[PDB]
């Protein structure tokens, strides 16, 4: 049989130190192609190893298609091929979109759903998985209004470091209990609470909305250092601001309480992804 | 041009399947792994990421893919295609003269020393032990040399950084070729030199398989696999342990070899691969140097 492997790379939709992401075409159909820098080869290996261990299939996890290694003259080319989400990242989407109650809740419940699926061990099944770099740039918006979680290059399985702005206090003060898998789930919950805050700001109530800002925009520089973050989160124990206007709106009042229970200094006090889902299903 | 046509299946077995395919006008080999041998696919992929692994006596890499839709996954490895097949196949049907025999065994030694010796530099290669060397995992090239294939069980070591990577693979080496310390399970699993010494044992067995097919004084032996005379067909782990460890058996040297200087030197070389004490065995570099001089 003919094994058609040609992919037409059509447009670059992302360039960073990680490498590049392209909109590509396979057999008439959009795919996303991440081309890894040599600097970030271990992210390709880790995601490939995870998918070789468990073929995750979930509506709120970016859909895996292929891992490709090609020999070149004097280098190795590493590609990850996934589903393509033309609306782009949640970070992108929140810059110039505002939300209503239904669309805000749908976004955050879909993220909680994907995260709880990563976190749960299923016997028969899947290992428990922690993401370790959850943030709004690693979430994609689907046309049906739900999101999906992307980038398992730092993920850990039970049975590069995270983005500093989203690091939990125990990561910044190096007290994280690295031999306890639940430690990594609790780091993801902290980061989820920050994402919840980013999204909730863009939800309109009584004709008011906040501008898009990243977590801690008001207390750290762009590209904050590890020390900048440690002083804010660990030493001074700051948390993102909850605007007064949220307390006039029942949805944002509930969401403020939820994000507070993701930001406890004590990791074991934080909500689980399953508890977050249940709470979000009881809002509105 | 990434497209590939699968033309014919050249083998199906516990390794999965290998196809002769066509890519950019050229034959390629396409291996589709068994779905329960996924750790071998990943390990070979880790090994072939290393540009400095490339060598005339190592099977040439083209691509590796893991593909999936829904709950199905396929694991592909694409390499050079050697139409003469494996050394096992070749020895079935061909006898050797002195020049051909030495070219084959020196090429295998050259590949094995290349694996075992670390290369230092920005583009480097760690020290690598194969762990499943056998005549079906050596391919015959039209120039009369061979190349070593199937790195799914390989172990890597860097002296430069003191790092040992043994992997997590449940698959064990081919039972007929297992060294005594593998069969008695006393091998020192945290010791990189132990894995090189397992390769040396298996190399000695391959030397014996080849040397049987080299004519001297109008005499040659029929192809036989190691230990053909002393174990059942399809030998078990315990069958092998019995003969190698309990009975202390090694392959017999046909007395006709001692009339030929080449075969006398090769018999001496294969005995120095077969010491029960792994640390007494020759190194791959020493075997290569010896074969260069014979
Ligand atoms: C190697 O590389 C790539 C391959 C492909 C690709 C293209 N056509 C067909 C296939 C295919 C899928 C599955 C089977 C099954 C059929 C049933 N049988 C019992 C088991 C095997 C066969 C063939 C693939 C996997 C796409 C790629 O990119 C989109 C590849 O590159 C990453
Ligand atoms: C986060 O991480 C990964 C993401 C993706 C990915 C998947 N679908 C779609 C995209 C995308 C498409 C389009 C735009 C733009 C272009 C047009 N418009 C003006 C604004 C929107 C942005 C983004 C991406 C980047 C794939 C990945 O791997 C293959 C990723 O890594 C795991
Ligand atoms: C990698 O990704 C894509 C792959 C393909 C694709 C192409 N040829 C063949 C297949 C295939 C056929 C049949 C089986 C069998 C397995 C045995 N079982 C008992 C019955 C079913 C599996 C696989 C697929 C899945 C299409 C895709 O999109 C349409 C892919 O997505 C981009
Ligand atoms: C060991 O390992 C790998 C080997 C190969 C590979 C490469 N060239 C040629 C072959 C071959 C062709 C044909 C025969 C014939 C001999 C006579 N008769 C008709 C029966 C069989 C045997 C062998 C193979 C098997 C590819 C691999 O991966 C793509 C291997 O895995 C690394």
């Amino acid at each position: 049989r003919t094994v058609a492997r040609d992919i037409t790379l059509l447009e670059c939709v992302g360039k960073g130190r990680y490498g590049e992401v392209w909109r590509g075409s396979w057999q008439g159909e959009n795919v996303a192609v991440k081309i890894f820098s040599s600097r970030d080869e271990k992210s390709w290996f880790r995601e490939t190893e995870l998918y070789n261990t468990v073929m995750l299939r979930h509506e709120n996890i970016l859909g895996f298609i292929a891992s490709d290694m090609t020999s070149r003259h004097s280098s190795t080319q590493l590609w990850l091929i996934t589903h393509y989400h033309e609306m782009g990242s949640l970070y992108d989407y929140l810059q110039l979109t505002t939300l209503d109650t239904v669309s805000c809740l749908r976004i955050v419940l879909s993220i909680a759903s994907g995260l709880a699926h990563l976190h749960i061990e299923i016997f028969g099944g899947k290992p428990a998985i922690a993401h370790r770099d959850l943030k709004s740039k690693n979430i994609l918006v689907k046309k049906n209004g739900q999101c999906c979680i992307a980038d398992l290059g730092l993920a850990v399985m039970h049975s590069r470091v995270g983005t500093k702005r989203y690091m939990a206090p125990e990561v910044l003060d190096e007290t994280i209990q690295v031999d306890c898998f639940d430690s990594y789930k609790r780091v993801d919950i902290w980061a989820f609470g920050l994402v919840l805050w980013e999204v909730a700001r863009r939800m309109v109530s009584n004709g008011i909305v906040e501008d898009y800002k990243p977590p801690f925009y008001d207390v750290v520089p762009n590209d904050p250092s590890f020390e900048d973050m440690r002083k804010v989160v660990c030493v001074d124990q700051q948390r993102p601001n909850i605007p007064n206007r949220w307390f006039s709106d029942p949805t944002l009042t509930s969401l403020a309480k939820l994000m507070k229970e993701c930001w406890y200094q004590n990791p074991s006090a934080r909500l689980t992804a399953l508890r977050i889902k249940k709470t979000l299903t009881k809002i509105d």
